């Protein structure tokens, strides 16, 4: 793999929840260290498993991982980092200002960027530790810093200005300028630190990487590979037609990588039987070569009662949002009531369903534009610039986006109203401190779905989105779990492999994180068509 050649003493992984960097990082891992050079792993997940992986506990301090002499690993827990970042800045003030303020304060830390700006502050620790060095030959992270944390940390205005958002987290750093400084030069340097993409064969997935890729290397990281995991092998596409119609989707996509990824250097990974789980599994990865779960039709039954209402479909990036908001409102629609479909993203096209598409793009500069007016004010130039990369947050899309689409959220009365996106719990809660909370936290009036997959560490993502929507009082009606193959018609020996992994992972949802849970199969097929749109949904036996 050319990832493995020549690796620098720092390496990093990025990619969406799930793709495998956490798994390739051990599998490097171990890899480096059977070449006799020491190791050091670093854990930055929620909610660490590389101690299980490794049948060890791991923790705060740099232990070593007995079942493979030459590595060591260390867990750098970012909630647990977040909540003492947010302490070392609202303790202080605890007892001197009002509680309702120490409130709002608090809240104003409690976002992905604050989470964001800590992880960074440890990533800084560590990038500056010469001695480390000393220690190991490599330092691996699972995860990477995003460009956004990087420009912000990097603006002359971030440490001459201050603003009357999500600007709160950077009174936190207590390091010395100089060191974040000297930090970002160490992940810029080609000699010390190596950026790997995490990707998967999906036309969608890949063209979120090449947008990684182009804003990581205009801020410098130009010392990257990118590596395509959980690859389908042709040599399985051979007598079951849903492998076939796979295989084919990714050596499609595969054939087809856009332009600015083709110039990197790429290695690809093959869909592994069972999901990994000890050293013997995880090395192999570097080589070359029905649940009682309801139909998605049994969900929109359900939602069908009312005869009305806000369906707003919520998740992470890829899971699906877009597409089970059509589907959910297709269906509505054949089912007889008037549905308005609002969505952030280009698709397609009876009568008795409308569909509202809004340009994020726009809808987002038009928000920077109004918050230029008001709080750029008085700020000088270099503060300005401060202004406009917090407003290059994922939030403020999300802002953005929300509030064109409450601009429709009046209808939700007469009819029903499907939206495919929305802000997070904590975004939710700072927009009403400034907007129909009531309305979103009413059960009657709105059904908020989350959309997840079968998979580890979707399923977490999701959970802790709903917990943040908890907070801000609104509880999700439903889950929805896609891209499923255990619900697949699949003779494919590997696919059924596979299907067997999801099991516990849609039974922890169903036992443990949904009031409703709904099953949609991977089509094998874009569901572009409203044809093998209406497919995912599957059918509602009709009863009393
Ligand atoms: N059940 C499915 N079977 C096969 N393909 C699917 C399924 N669900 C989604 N997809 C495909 O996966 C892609 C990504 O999902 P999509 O519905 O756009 O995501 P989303 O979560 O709205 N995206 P974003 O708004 O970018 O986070 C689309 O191109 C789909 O056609
Ligand atoms: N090529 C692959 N084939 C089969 N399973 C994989 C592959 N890559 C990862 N997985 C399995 O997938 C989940 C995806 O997870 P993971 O490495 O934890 O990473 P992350 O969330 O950091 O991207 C795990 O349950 C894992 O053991
Ligand atoms: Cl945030
Ligand atoms: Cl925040
Ligand atoms: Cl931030
Ligand atoms: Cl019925
Ligand atoms: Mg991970
Ligand atoms: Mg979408």
């Amino acid at each position: 793999m050319q990832f493995l050649q020549n690796i620098p003493p720092y390496l990093f992984f990025t990619g969406k929840g799930g793709v495998g960097k956490t798994s390739i990082s051990c599998a490097t891992a171990i890899r480096l260290a059977e070449q006799g050079k020491r190791v050091l792993l670093v854990s930055t997940d929620p909610a660490s498993n590389v101690g299980q992986v490794f049948s060890q506990t791991i923790g705060n301090t740099i232990q070593a991982i007995a079942s493979v002499p030459g590595l060591s690993a260390l867990e750098i827990d970012p909630q647990a980092a977040a909540q003492q970042y947010r302490a070392r800045i609202v303790d202080p003030i605890k007892g001197v200002l009002p509680d309702d303020v120490v409130s709002s304060i608090n809240e104003q830390l409690s976002g992905a960027c604050t989470t964001e700006i800590a992880a960074f502050d440890e990533f800084t620790g560590l990038l500056t530790d010469a001695s480390l060095l000393t220690r190991f030959d490599h330092i691996i992270f699972d995860t990477a810093p995003t460009g956004h944390t990087i420009r912000l940390l990097q603006l002359p205005g971030a440490w001459s200005s201050f603003i009357d958002s999500c600007l709160g987290p950077m009174a936190g750093l207590e390091k010395q300028r100089e060191q974040y400084a000297y930090a970002v030069e160490a992940l810029s340097d080609p000699k010390r630190t190596r950026l790997v993409l995490v990707a998967r064969l999906q036309k969608s997935t890949l063209q979120e990487v090449a947008r990684t890729h182009l804003e990581l290397a205009a801020i410098g990281l130009k010392n990257q590979y990118l590596v395509i995991n959980g690859v389908l092998p042709k040599t399985e596409a051979a007598n079951d037609t849903l492998a076939a119609a796979i295989w084919e989707r990714e050596q499609e996509a595969l054939a087809n990588l856009p332009a600015d990824l083709a110039g990197l250097p790429t290695d690809t990974l093959f869909l592994q039987p069972v999901n990994m789980v000890g050293v013997s599994a995880l090395s192999r990865l570097l080589s070359t070569q029905r649940p009682d779960i309801p139909s998605l039709s049994a969900l929109v039954d359900d939602i069908a009662r009312n005869e009305h209402g806000l369906i707003m479909l919520m998740g992470k990036g890829g899971v699906g949002k877009t597409t089970m908001a059509a589907a959910i409102a297709v269906r509505l629609a054949d089912m007889g009531f008037d549905v308005h479909l609002t969505t952030s993203d280009p698709a397609a096209h009876l009568n008795n369903l409308q569909v509202s598409r809004i340009d994020p793009h726009e809808e987002t500069e038009r928000y920077r534009q109004h918050v230029l007016e008001t709080k750029g004010k008085e700020l000088d130039e270099a503060g300005k610039r401060l202004l406009e990369e917090d407003l290059r947050s994922p939030c403020t899309e999300e802002i953005a986006v929300f509030q064109a689409f409450s601009r429709v959220i009046r209808e939700a009365g007469k009819r029903f109203v499907v939206m495919d996106t929305a802000p997070t719990g904590h975004t939710l809660l700072l927009l009403d401190a400034t907007t129909p909370m009531m309305l979103l936290q009413d059960p009657e009036r709105t059904k908020v779905l989350l959309v997840t997959l079968p998979e580890t560490t979707p399923v977490l993502e999701a959970a802790n989105l709903q917990a943040d929507l908890e907070r801000a009082g609104i509880h999700p009606w439903g889950w929805i779990i896609n891209n499923s193959l255990s619900i697949a018609d699949t003779r494919s020996p590997l696919l059924r492999m596979r299907a067997q992994q999801e099991l516990p992972q849609i039974e922890s949802v169903k036992r443990q994180h949904a009031s409703r849970v709904a099953l949609v199969p991977v089509l094998a097929s874009e569901p572009t068509g409203i044809d093998k749109l209406k497919q995912l949904a599957g059918h509602h036996h009709h009863h009393h």
